[PDB]
């Protein structure tokens, strides 16, 4: 195997789907949605099937219409006119997103900032640049009282300077946090760019899961803040904004300079995506450009939709002393599972705490979910290894059968 | 800007798309079917559409019904027991299977070498995983009087073995050739075989036009020869087996001990690809695989709907003097340009023949095509500068335009 990929080879998030496949469980893991995704961007694919031209190639850096609704619909967000053929890059997934924006980037040597836990690809994703990845966690402050939430981790700003040196070359952003739910304040998005700006770096943005923020929070995004459009690559993707997971295309936005380094990666990587889900996703993004200010928008009803299942499942992890925080944005939510009776001695590997965990819960229960530790780098999962990962965006029935679970706990 | 793709950026195609340009030429240019795709092959793209489930993810390296489908074809071809899940990975094209090969498999400074004229992708990715493309040409041999052919042209066996050495990872083979047309011959094949077993390196073998043979010609894959399972990769397409170029899903097949290496490339990347397309093609193969002996498999039917287009391309092309190389395989056919009208001082800055003349035809006569130097290292460009490449996999309608405009060229 090359060297560039030593050591990277980590699928234990197949293990989480071995666990998983045994259909008396519940799964809770893996993010999946279970619901149905809006009929329009069904339909859309079914009318994109049928058209010939739409089944052959188009173009390398973004389907025209896919780009130029993306351009118009982040235009608004952004106040400002986004340029559909040199500020966007369209990819396989965020997923596709971010590896061209690392690749585009980051070079042997260059230090990489990575807020723990991470989506998992971020870490394995700088190495395989050759790049230095450096942690720095969210740290929990005290609660309001009533609940513990995703607003109650923060980072200190103090620890953060500490990380940029005159290596750094970029910090990786992922707010909707996965797997916290934390969705970030302009304060701690000023404290950010207040580094990138002061040392010359950039900003990796992942914002997959924009629309999904809850009531009381707000998608704020850093790259609208002063001194950072020149430097952000913000991602966003197809599967979180119209669950269509399967669908595997996301976009890149950012400046020209940027976002010409990324176009190089794609160019000499994959070339295109498919035809027929841009041309169905553009269809989908008008359906949805046009109505934003109303709640139909999928854009609104999603969250207001997803709003009740959260709580909905915090009340049922309650329920058994699974300690839950309520997020504020994606949908996930993490549990610690500590006061819960630790039931695990006589399992005898040195796999953290939440993998031997939700094993259990998986044998006895009849649940499963994601431990947290997946999420973090080696040194980092001791301090987050009794926390436990639960995915809601599922249909009633789902919640239902989950609810027989909890109910018949002790 | 990463190290890594340093001057990678060029696309010289962008400037040809800039040709097919309308105002009314007949695009004869870019690999780019303009019949229709099989009438099932998008029935099924929205009947997956509309199940909720082919909608989110699947198997990361490989939708499971479709590696199931993989191996059986596969199998039915290797003569061998293909495992679904280690052996396959679905990547995005062809052009993403090239690219998981090569960043999984070759380090800086690994030599791999390369035919001339290739496929323009093979440089580029090379260069990217910082190994050195070692080149060697195609050459012509006489004819036999009645006909130029794909198969005068060979390559020279103490030629290629005099550029391997102990730095040679690996040599990129592609057959049917894009863009001579060319079907390896078994002897070929063999010294290929010979050479890649004596030295241990890899064979990367770029197969996706290996249904499109037309008669007096077999593919062959170096992969069923004596000792070449266990050093070959090599990939297919859905865009090329079944005319959906825009559905960009390709497949390595080869090895576990190959394709881990290759999963892993992917797990770093793009991760997992389409559900729907890949439930689509699933069952494209699935109706395919079961009329294997029929002439309505699409695997039958299109060659020989193609042999017809292509000798009627054949005739035009010399209709007007433009001396043609009856292809092998594939739906590209090259012709000799040299002798008519030189006719090119309108320009004679000094970038290639081909070029002008392609820029040239377009202008005076609205054909296009594409320059063969556009395939080509460049010390190898004068070599090749005199001929160029047209495109047949076209509707009726199409190709009848095209003999208006041969039938006018006089």
């Amino acid at each position: 195997n090359a060297k560039r990929i030593e050591g990277l080879d980590s699928n234990v998030w197949v293990e989480f789907t071995k666990l998983a496949a045994d259909p008396s469980v519940v799964n809770l893991g893996q993010g999946f949605p279970d619901i149905s995704p809006p009929s329009y961007v069904k339909e859309e694919l079914s009318k994109a099937a049928f058209i010939d031209n739409m089944n052959q190639y188009t173009r390398g850096f973004g389907h025209p219409a896919l780009v130029k609704a993306l351009s118009c619909l982040y235009g608004k967000i952004y106040q400002r006119q986004i340029d559909p053929n040199e500020e966007i890059l369209v990819a396989v997934g965020a997923y596709g997103s971010l590896f061209n924006s690392i690749q585009g980037l980051v070079d042997p040597g260059d230090e990489v900032i990575i807020m723990v836990p991470f989506y998992d690809c971020y870490e394995p994703m700088v190495r395989m640049a050759g790049a230095v990845p450096v942690f720095i966690p969210l740290r929990s402050k005290p609660t309001d009282g009533m609940k513990w939430t995703s607003s109650d981790w923060t980072f200190d700003p103090r620890e953060l300077e500490s990380k940029f040196s005159s290596k750094t070359k970029a910090i990786i952003l992922n707010t909707p946090h996965n797997p916290l739910g934390k969705v970030y304040t302009r304060q701690e998005l000023q404290v950010i760019a207040d580094l990138c700006v002061k040392h010359d770096t950039l900003c990796i943005s992942d914002e997959v899961y924009e629309w999904l923020v809850y009531t009381g929070h707000t998608h704020v995004k850093i790259a609208t803040l002063p001194g950072m459009w020149e430097r952000t690559i913000t991602i966003g993707s197809a599967g979180k904004t119209f669950s269509v997971t399967g669908w595997k295309l996301g976009w890149s936005i950012g400046p020209a300079h940027l976002i010409k380094h990324l176009q190089t990666v794609q160019q000499n990587s994959f070339y295109t995506c498919a035809t027929p889900l841009q041309a169905a996703l553009a269809e989908a993004f008008w359906i949805d450009i046009k109505r934003m200010d109303d709640p139909e928008c999928y854009f609104n009803s999603l969250p207001k939709e997803l709003e009740v299942k959260r709580d909905r499942m915090v009340r049922l992890l309650n329920s058994v002393g699974l300690k839950p925080i309520v997020p504020d944005g994606g949908y996930f939510i993490i549990a610690d599972v500590s006061s819960l009776g630790a039931d695990l001695s006589d399992m005898n590997s040195d796999e953290p705490y939440d993998y031997k965990f939700v094993k259990w819960m998986t044998k006895h229960k009849k649940l499963t979910a994601i431990p947290v530790s997946a999420f973090c780098d080696s040194k980092s999962k001791p301090h987050f290894e009794k926390l436990v990962r639960f995915c809601f965006i599922k249909k009633d029935s789902t919640l239902d059968a989950a609810e027989e679970i909890f109910r018949a706990w002790n």
